[PDB]
């Protein structure tokens, strides 16, 4: 027996910094949740009990608080990357580093048609995320996503034309719900370093702000012919809108809402056209996944 | 032994109603998590196995389907009371109904910057709550309540003048985090009966969004001594703007956000006047209650 | 506007005890989750910004702490009825205490037909809890509960007989699957102060041990009427098995296993006697509660 | 812009299954969730909006109901097996079908030192899982795991010799709680096709419950170098006792126990050799993994 692949560090470090302006008296707070391991030399530590090959987890968490305090914390692909690549610089057996950051929302508070200088409300449980790979020798890799973004419409959705054989129950329609949440991943185009990464700061932001719009449109606009069709049409702009994505990657439940007949009580007439209450089930969900890069 | 109280019927009903208006095209959806209880003659079925007393919790899902099918699902305390009248009228032995009503938000979405006729998007977990006790002879008891309200301020807040003896560490502060989930529920004067509480249909969804309101515009403006102050002057005024509430409450945990100290690396200030980065710390928490009423 | 209530403390104070035999060289942990609210004098805290009168959360905190190292955490009866009566005979403004005690299993490990000296294992997520009101002139308030306990029989479970009317779609049943989580409370005769809970500490652990035997035995055994029938038997027999117990409640989900019908598939038979494959359903549930008290 | 990946299906799916044995009258059940997604000439769905080439999500349920009526649902790893061949030999333009399923414990329950032939107990939410990879022409890859086992030890447990640098902060110890919550996962050969994952039934439950005892005697055995020293010991053995395997791999949080310091308390002793109250921590936790294979 060999060890033929190895990795530690901190999970569910909770971070939270505030930057507070001086000219506007103006209060910005920022939470996430970082995971960080490593990869390097540390087999020893595993098959020797060789404990000197080990930057311990509590190490880990504290430079990640460290790195917080010397750095921005946004954009989390920046941030992600600053972290990743201290541990392969200031450690010479860690090559690989990986972050994966939460973003949580704290949407500044509007109170009486104003910003309210300091004070936030958690708007959504919609999360930004990264997930930052930063190897000795191979750059940097960055995921971005979107997650947890909760959407229906109630109408403007249709599946017919579907294989129909002798496991078939389910009828065509042509009106129905459609409700999903969300997870929606960018790949970036692999960066040389930190450097590099600092020379498209602008760009994360933007993408991330476009990924989101680009999926809420499609999803209220696109008259669905599947969650397959209109999935696909979301990652097929995101990629035309910025260049330096390889690949869009979906992830879409379909959190269906049934129809429920009520016709054996007074003939009470609520399917089809007349349909107005529905059962939303819980399990089981369709689940409809995508990757599209470039032709 | 006997049965001193007893109480059955259908937890965990998920419900859903699309309103359709055929001149604007424009579509509403109404999401809500229903329980039905009820009490009256129904010893026997747990004493002497006599189901002839028991409505089965199936006919009680059954029936919020079909009472949510034949009225309005809106606002929460009209709809509970209906489903709830229902129960006492429609069966002699049964003497109480307790209906609770979890609603989830749908807001509209904005593409483009204007209302889509159809598409919702889930833009927090925020939940607006009723309990309506339906009481054969005693009327309709109801308290409307919001849940899930999640906010954060990054200064305004202190708390110091506390009791101080061998068990207190904590050191007084003139300048905190405070971050709570608030949870606030009005209790209306008794109604008579479901034509009276018809009658206040209006008030119902105004005394929310007071409530809302309030809650939110103190909890940024108030420069807070301690929680408990803060909550005060919330249920003092939601008391002052609605005269058929009799009582406020408020719960309210403080999510407590610790200083890191990081002068031990390379003497780092992070303390006091310097606090940039803090844990946010997922346990324990205080709670913090309080009842509001008329003096 | 006036205060009618107010409670405030420390809520999700989770504690560990270690107990280790010189002796033996036996090691015995000891898990919960621990929530102290105090009322009393602190209106002021409220209506006047006056902290002068708040016991800080956070000292409650340390003393729960405290009083775990200087006392028994277990039964933890015990343990909540010393933690309450130590902040209303400390502190001559507070007049009650209430003290809520989650315990966690962990269950000594079996290596090799042997009972391991030092390690545990979380053998299931059923939960032994306590509620204690501790309160100045009235004594000492005692519920115990055990809750989490979820069992399923395949058969020996009927429901029939029922209410039928128009809103009945169920059918009756002589065979069915009945699945639950048990919760169940015993209320024990009012304790004049802390010397008399002491007096009855080992009626503590074996009344929590009679309550779960004599809940798995009856559930086992009885071929059940309704959810209603079987935990009336189950609150008769731990009355008359414990003098001390004034009232048992229980609160009974019906997690409901639905039928499925197959036979659209080439006439594949999986209804009644044929029933091999059942859909377990999430939610909707029926809710079934029982205070059963003494004639 | 092109397809380069897909998949869709049905996820969430539960299922249970009752044996009725009718010589001895005793049942036996089985209640998993089951996830199957499929890949193949499926492009066309997403690009072109034809959902000709669909399966639709529906059927796969149906298709899951029928299966489990068909054949049975133990071993896991079989049951997967069947389910995943169904679907890439019933479907021409379906090349890979991923079945995931987790199954939830149903332990017989002891009524009186008896095993009771129709009654259960859900003794622990640990899982046993597996991933099952049906892929035409190139057969079927398993992997097998338990997860949810959670175990902690109060002593035997060290954490020395670790790297100290300016981010360190963290004492070294001799002595310390270690608690985990076990994921393992053993990774069999490739497998041909169904005849010969039916050829290795036996192998599945043994070599489960080997991966389960082991786990559990090295964790209260090992006196633990690090948590990487000792789940390296636990794979070693597993990899040893059976031959079908090629890798196991663990996942291993490490759920920190902090000291409290009770010093500033009446000079109270609770650190060091005297620390027997301790303050379980949520997070952050390290977290730790290791693939191991044949050297
Ligand atoms: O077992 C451990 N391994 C580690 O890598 C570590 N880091 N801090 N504590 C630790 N304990
Ligand atoms: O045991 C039961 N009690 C009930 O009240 C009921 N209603 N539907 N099924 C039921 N089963
Ligand atoms: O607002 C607060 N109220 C309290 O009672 C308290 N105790 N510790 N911190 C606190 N903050
Ligand atoms: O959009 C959908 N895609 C699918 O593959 C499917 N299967 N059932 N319903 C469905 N809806």
């Amino acid at each position: 027996s060999a060890v033929k692949a190895a990795r530690y560090g901190k999970d569910n470090v909770r971070v939270y910094k505030v930057h507070k302006d001086e000219k506007t008296g103006v209060q910005t707070v920022y939470e996430m949740t970082v995971c960080v391991l490593l990869e390097g030399e540390i087999e020893t530590s595993y098959t020797k009990a060789d404990n000197s090959v080990i930057v311990a987890t509590d190490s880990i968490k504290n430079t990640i608080y460290i790195t917080a305090k010397q750095n921005p914390v946004t954009p989390p692909e920046l941030f992600g990357s600053i972290l990743g690549t201290h541990f392969i610089e200031k450690y010479n057996h860690i090559h690989a580093a990986h972050v994966n950051i939460v973003c949580h929302r704290w949407t500044r508070m509007d109170i009486d048609g104003k910003p309210h200088p300091h004070s936030f409300i958690r708007d959504s449980e919609e999360k930004r995320n990264v997930q930052v790979d930063v190897v000795e020798g191979k750059g940097i890799d960055i995921k971005s996503s979107l997650s947890g973004l909760t959407v229906l419409k109630s109408t403007n959705s249709q599946f017919w034309g579907f294989l129909r054989d002798e496991y078939t129950t389910l009828k065509e329609t042509w009106d129905r719900i459609l409700s999903t949440d969300v997870d929606a991943t960018w790949q970036w185009k692999n960066f040389s370093g930190l450097q590099e990464v600092r020379s498209h700061v602008p760009k994360f932001d933007a993408t991330w702000a476009t990924a989101r719009e680009v999926t809420l449109k499609t999803f209220a606009e696109d008259n669905s012919a599947s969650v397959q069709a209109t999935m696909y049409k979301m990652a097929e702009q995101i990629l035309a809108r910025q260049q330096l994505i390889e690949t869009v990657e979906y992830s879409l439940p379909n959190k269906h809402y049934f129809e429920i007949d009520l016709s054996w009580h007074k003939g009470l007439q609520n399917t089809g056209k007349n349909a107005e209450v529905f059962a939303p089930q819980s399990d089981p969900n369709g689940l409809i996944k995508c990757t599209v890069g470039r032709s």
